[PDB]
């Protein structure tokens, strides 16, 4: 059996429930991957209860816990680096440094970035100076770039009339650097209405994949965080594009199915881990 | 299946390598465990590398971060407290506050201390107001008390003769209020110099685990963390004490066999995680 990957995830941390590390943390470590947990934040639960208690790391508290790893010698067995909602754009700039000084330890390491703006229940939460820094700044250092559908119109100033245009919309951020644009969350006019949709696109290829829509009286939290990670970690074991994609897509859609069948709004990560580690249903992308 | 337990983990995080909550959170999730992990301090890396970096929570953090679970109304959920290591005398009164306003809103809820008064390599390493604050007030409302010899010997005033004077240590404690006490690590004149030995004692019975000692260059850290968090699990599991005894026992055995086969320093808890589910050899309690 292979060296076991190394992955830096610096992303909120809640106690109860699920969101940031907290939603991502378990299913990589579960899979296969030793996870580097640095905590940006400790909350007491995530804020789609419209209450919660903590306080926030303040920004320059990242590059220093980055820098008690180089202190040991360590930081050259990083093999990525995962970032998700960002608080300030100085929060964002000490990740991009922590980027940085990974890359020169080891070259080959790689930086996911999930740029959240917000969430379908409201819009845009996000102030302009974190929009603008995540298109600016962290697209362009980004291996991988994971928005959903509201940050993919948003980096591309337009609203796709068809799923074409949101190929297209995905595609032209490949110029900005990434070498694989994952559109976690897909919505366009025509959607089907019952359907969760994903894209994901390489200058090489380009993937759809499609899965049932499962209903919830309040939406669960975390399931961008959990995807990120899980295609991000499926990547360093060893997949290519399109298996890290349906991996994703299959482990994603059995928490969220044990979440339903348990009527639960928070992520049963715990109860699910067995179909986290081998998915019973595996959905096709399909090449467009 | 029946019901995942929850359990509040209430210790150190470290974000490179396994301490405190980083060496027991993940291997209590991976047997079926929901952990909130409420996390007392961030640093880079344990402390025995002789060098971190990292902000220590102001105690009263703890408390807050508790009243926005019950905020949410979701206190009433879970079904044990664990803390390990302590700081301060203040921050042990803080998680004694929570574990009574747990115990209000579930009177079954139990709470598991694993008093750390230092380790074999040092000595006594704590102030004395943590040391007399374990033994006054958090054995006092302890569920389970897990010292190694080290705060067996200080709690007793008490240098053993033989295993019959730690088996006799151990049931003196009982007296304090809990409900059973696992000696995770044993040291009397006589033991063999190859051996890990453990003890649980309860007014009920005495059990003697014995099993292999590894070699390693530099002892790893986080071991009796694993153990103190397996063996509650196992408990909120439905294991009766032998059992949840002689499951820890083996786990903490698998990761150790993982951990030196990789000549690692940290241990291989990813690596090893199918066998801290299902650990191959099981060694056998023997009753006192
Ligand atoms: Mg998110
Ligand atoms: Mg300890």
């Amino acid at each position: 059996m292979p060296r076991t990957p190394h992955l830096l995830a610096i992303q909120s941390h809640v106690v109860f429930g699920h969101a940031g590390n907290a939603a991502a943390v378990f299913p990589m470590q579960r899979i296969g991957i030793n996870v580097w947990p640095l905590n940006t934040v400790q909350f007491s639960n995530h804020t789609q209860y419209g209450r919660w208690t903590g306080q926030v790391l303040p920004p320059e508290q990242i590059p220093a816990l980055v820098d008690g790893i180089a202190g040991i010698g360590e930081l050259g067995n990083c093999d990525a680096v995962l970032s998700g909602y960002l608080g300030s754009a100085a929060q964002g700039r000490a990740i991009l440094d922590v980027v940085a000084r990974i890359k020169q330890a080891n070259p080959r390491a790689l930086y996911l970035c999930d740029p959240v703006m917000g969430h379908p229940e409201k819009g845009c939460i996000v102030a302009p100076e974190v929009s603008d820094f995540l298109l600016e700044e962290a697209a362009a250092v980004a291996d991988y770039l994971c928005p959903n559908q509201l940050e993919l119109d948003s980096f591309c100033d337009r609203q796709p009339n068809s799923l074409a245009d949101c190929v297209e919309m995905a595609r032209s951020l490949l110029a900005r650097g990434p070498r694989a644009i994952l559109v976690k969350h897909l919505n366009y006019p025509g959607k089907a209405g019952d359907t969760f949709e994903m894209l994901l696109v390489a200058a090489d290829q380009a993937w759809h994949l499609q899965r049932p829509l499962l209903a919830f009286p309040r939406q669960p939290v975390g399931v961008g965080d959990l995807a990120s990670g899980l295609f991000l970690s499926r990547l360093l074991l060893g997949d290519d594009l399109r298996n890290a994609f349906e991996f994703t897509g299959a482990a994603v859609h059995e928490v969220l199915l044990e979440t339903q069948a348990c009527g639960s709004y928070e992520l049963e990560l715990v109860r699910a881990q067995d179909r986290i580690a081998h998915p019973r249903v595996r959905f096709d992308a399909v090449r467009l």
